[PDB]
């Protein structure tokens, strides 16, 4: 009865993953699409991303009894939200996209590693807005 | 090179979390939308166009190694969809119907229906996909 520790949880999970690139993979198509002047294909496309999206919610609202994939806090109202993209954002910038970027490196791939080292920056830069965001909240 | 590289596996578990970051913040705004924290919704839409930015540069990095979600050639609109529909083709015979039965079998009878409504979309997607490839002219 309880959707904590059940497959069905973990299957929510997956799913979320999986709608969610296809939604961007989707939009990137759409992006290839317009430059080649295939508008009607590059209109479906997007038409199609717009219910992943939906998919993709409808996962997150059964997720919200057991916590947001990214960082297992609990979610739903701005407070929540804010402080579970502030942990999600952390970890990103100290820990997922440093790491990335010496494995880069390590492995020849200096460009990707310069890469990774600008999304560390960009999140740390997210991490910090949302923030000061939190602060200045009223609820 | 890219392929067989840790680098690659980095750039496909990071598209997955910039795509789930986008998702999130999305849901995010349409939650703070409804409570009036106006100021806070339009923070989580900018950030989630850095995030659609990071996502589509991670990809950018995948064109030479494959579809993250097929593993297929991706880069022009034909590639694209055939990508595209082996992707949901895989969804509707296999991933959905599977998660619905678990979930049924697990007594979350609800959630089963959902999936089943989920297959029969990406069912609906795959053949319009399919039709758009038919008629393609490039
Ligand atoms: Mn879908
Ligand atoms: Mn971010
Ligand atoms: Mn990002
Ligand atoms: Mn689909």
């Amino acid at each position: 009865a309880q959707l904590k520790g059940s497959k069905t949880e973990e299957n929510l999970k997956y799913a979320f993953a999986g709608e969610s690139q296809a939604n961007r993979r989707y939009l990137y198509f759409a992006s290839k699409a317009d430059v080649e002047g295939q508008n009607d294909i590059a209109a479906l496309f997007r038409s199609t991303a717009e219910g992943e999206t939906g998919h993709a919610h409808g996962h997150l609202e059964y997720l919200e009894a057991v916590g947001d994939p990214a960082t297992g806090l609990p979610f739903g109202t701005s407070r929540q939200n804010l402080q579970s993209a502030i942990a999600g954002e952390t970890h990103e910038y100290t820990d997922m996209y440093p790491g990335m970027a010496k494995t880069a490196r390590d492995e020849g791939f200096e460009e990707i590693a310069n890469w990774f080292e600008t999304l560390a920056k960009a999140e740390r830069s997210h991490a910090n807005r949302y923030t000061k965001a939190l602060d200045g909240l009223v609820d």
